[PDB]
């Protein structure tokens, strides 16, 4: 019957059709001959105006003034502005709508039930690296809120004709250093080897711990990036303990409270915000499974398994699975004890299922990347594993962008 | 543009050039990826699939271009032009069956692909004969617990008639009895096949693990019912290495996974009944079959027995119970001397397979969502490996349910 993707939930037996995917203006990486859904990185003039017009149409739809005189006047304002300057500028409320929509549109985010609750800090007046730092500190303070975390984004000035970009060089506001050793191994977080060395190249005096907070390397237009040390009192961390394994605290593990992504581009109506850091709170598997157990990250599975006295000499003891579960439990327990917002992967995926239903009714579908939405432990124990998903690109969007260096 | 494929744990990069050999479309387009969906939405064409397959075969025996090769192409061509169809030689069928397995993107067990016993049952003319062949397949593949991969190929589809079909989705399936109040006793995945069995005259039991009879269908005949001799169905009682109450749950699973509802396509020819068997990867039983909410759904029972706090997700009671259940399956299969592979060993051998296939064919079609196991995903190397999904032929395909 319906000429749209049919989407099945295999746990419940229920069927929906995604009609929203029709509004996709941008190609993904798949073709009829081959699916590239699992790749992490899939490989203006009148063009701007059409993205602009579409965005303005979306704005006026969301305030229910679509076709109105205020709607037609905004369209004319935008084309006039582009006509004379090659670019245009968003009203404050358009920025707020666009940032929330970009989050709503992100297929890889399992946290989207929260999308309507986003504090948008408008930092489009920023004109130096020093001021970026003040804005970032204010963001961190607001978002951290002594452990009661609050979703926020800070938006620095858009890319502009000729002029250099605003960029935060760091991939997150909080990152632990990774120091390449003589033997070729890494102390700290191997994910951060390159940013760490950039920080040293730019004058930072390196420490030598497993959990040294990195400075921020902030770049204002047409200038070299500048180095800023976060005041330690602004970076809330949680030492890790386990509810019943008393030795786990002795491992001296910790993670920071605030996940704040700083290297993504926010695109709204064809305008490009190259510095627009955003933060929410962690889902517990990000820390306990990926950051702590990935082989190319802290890689602590075997140390924990040994402390647990498990048989690490054979795969069939399920030592990796047992250790990972206890590490995840330690993350959840430690964040709870410390009163820092965190969400477990069961609670998060249940809420994402609710989000899917809300969006089916509001927009006729919801772009979702199954490989990313399904948690990295206990996949089929969560309701999302059993849910088919349609992945597609809608704008406004958060997008990857090349590293500034 | 051929895809660049990266492993994120190791930093290594390959290029899939095999995908250019795909003739069949999947469900994705540039506008939207449908990769997570479980199911899909003339003489010249048969002749070109047939030639392509004959070519694959002679290349496989190093005999491309030979007189044997060109004469086989003429035989196939003469047969199609005259009759609209053709027939495979046994050796071609053997090669085709192994290649369809090799090409199966959802299969994590393909390191084994070269090791497949092929039973030719194309001279089968009745449901009765199908049963004899199936019994011999089970006996062979089971081998007192030392499992051996096998396929039995029944007669191909033919334009003028109904298909040979096995109605059951596996040769071994537990009954699912729907209650007056909607709920299910046994395996809810098998409610429909169970009702079909009763309706065709099977006297049902009333347990959680009642082995179903087979419904076997010869062309344009109602299916017939055949009870499997109990000695042919090897089962494993489930116990746990350290948790004594676990055996009290009364759980078991069967040794032999033997899928019997898929269509085998070779060179344009279609085998609507070609059941195949290997051995289980432990998560299929421990995680999916026993812990899926729409299956036996035992997570709560086990958590309670383990005295876990089920009042909150953040105790990870589900995760803890699931791990113990998978451990029980592995332990119990090991104790019974029945072949099984855990999800770490299986995914490690699949990585070796990806590397063998890169060297041999310049790629390997793989469906990431199916290859990564349903617990402990990122703890296995396959999670960090990009994969390219596409359809090569010979292939195993889904087909409609015959009722
Ligand atoms: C409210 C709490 C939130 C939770 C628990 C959450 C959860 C997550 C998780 C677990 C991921 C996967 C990250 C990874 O595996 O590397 C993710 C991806 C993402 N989320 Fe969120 N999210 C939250 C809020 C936000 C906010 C506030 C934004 C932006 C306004 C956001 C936008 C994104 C984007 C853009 C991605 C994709 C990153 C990529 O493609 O690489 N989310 N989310
Ligand atoms: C040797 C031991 C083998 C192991 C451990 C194994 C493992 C698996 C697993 C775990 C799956 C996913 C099944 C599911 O979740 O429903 C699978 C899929 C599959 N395997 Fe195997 N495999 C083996 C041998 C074979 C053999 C002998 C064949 C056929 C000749 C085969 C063909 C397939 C096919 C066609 C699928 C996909 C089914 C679908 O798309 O629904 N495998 N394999
Ligand atoms: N809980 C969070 N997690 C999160 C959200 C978005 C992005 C990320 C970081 N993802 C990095 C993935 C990655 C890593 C290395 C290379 C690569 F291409 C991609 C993490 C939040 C961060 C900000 C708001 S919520
Ligand atoms: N270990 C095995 N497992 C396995 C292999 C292939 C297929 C299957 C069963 N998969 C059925 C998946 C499924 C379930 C419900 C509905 C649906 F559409 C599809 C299981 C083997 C079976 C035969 C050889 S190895
Ligand atoms: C190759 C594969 O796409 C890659 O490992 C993905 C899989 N799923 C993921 N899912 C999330 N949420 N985060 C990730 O980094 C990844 N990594
Ligand atoms: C919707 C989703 O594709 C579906 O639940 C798939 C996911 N991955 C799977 N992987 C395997 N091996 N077997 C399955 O049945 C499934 N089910
Ligand atoms: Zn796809």
């Amino acid at each position: 019957g319906p000429k749209f993707p049919r989407v099945k939930n295999w746990e419940l037996g229920s069927i929906t059709y995604d009609t929203l995917c029709a509004q996709s203006q941008q190609d993904g990486p798949c073709t009829p001959r081959r699916c590239l859904g699992s790749l992490v990185l899939p490989r203006p003039a009148e063009q701007l105006l059409s993205q602009a017009r579409d965005f303005i149409n979306q704005y006026y739809s969301s305030i229910k003034r679509s076709g109105s005189q205020a709607h037609e006047e905004r369209l004319q304002e935008v084309e006039a502005e582009v006509a004379s300057t090659g670019t245009y500028h968003l009203r404050e409320s358009e920025l707020v709508f666009g940032a929330k929509q970009a989050w709503r549109n992100a297929p890889r985010c399992v946290g989207r039930i929260q999308w309507g609750k986003l504090q948008v800090f408008d930092a489009r007046d920023c004109s130096s690296a020093q001021e970026m730092f003040t804005y970032i500190c204010n963001h961190i303070k607001y978002a951290t809120n002594r452990g009661n975390l609050r979703s926020a984004i800070t938006v620095f000035p858009q890319r502009a004709p000729g002029r250099g970009d605003f960029r935060i060089w760091n991939s997150q506001l909080v990152r632990y250093a990774g120091y390449r050793q003589q033997d070729g191994s890494v102390r700290g977080d191997p994910a951060n080897v390159e940013i760490t060395e950039l920080c040293i190249q730019h004058g930072w005096t390196p420490g030598n711990g497993r959990f040294d907070v990195l400075p921020l390397l902030l770049q204002a237009p047409d200038e070299a990036p500048e180095l800023f040390v976060l005041p330690p009192e602004l970076v809330l961390e949680v030492p890790l303990e386990h509810p019943t394994l008393e030795w786990f605290a002795a491992l001296g593990l910790r993670w920071y409270a605030l996940p704040a992504v700083s290297n993504m581009l926010l695109e709204i109506g064809g305008l490009e915000f190259s510095a627009a850091p955003f933060s929410g709170w962690y889902m517990s598997t990000e820390i306990g499974t990926r950051n702590l157990c990935d082989p190319h990250r802290y890689n602590i599975l075997e140390d924990v398994a040994v402390c647990m006295d498990l048989d690490t000499r054979t795969t069939s003891s399920l030592w990796k699975d047992k250790a990972a579960v206890e590490i995840n439990l330690a993350v959840l327990h430690s964040f709870q004890l410390a009163k820092v917002t965190i969400v477990d992967h069961h609670a998060a995926t249940v809420s994402f299922m609710k989000h899917l239903d809300n969006e089916q009714k509001a927009r006729g579908g919801c772009p979702a990347d199954w490989a990313w939405i399904v948690p990295p432990i206990s996949g089929s124990l969560t309701p999302v594993f059993h849910q088919e998903m349609v992945n597609y690109i809608l704008s406004p969007a958060f997008r990857y962008q090349p590293d500034p260096w």
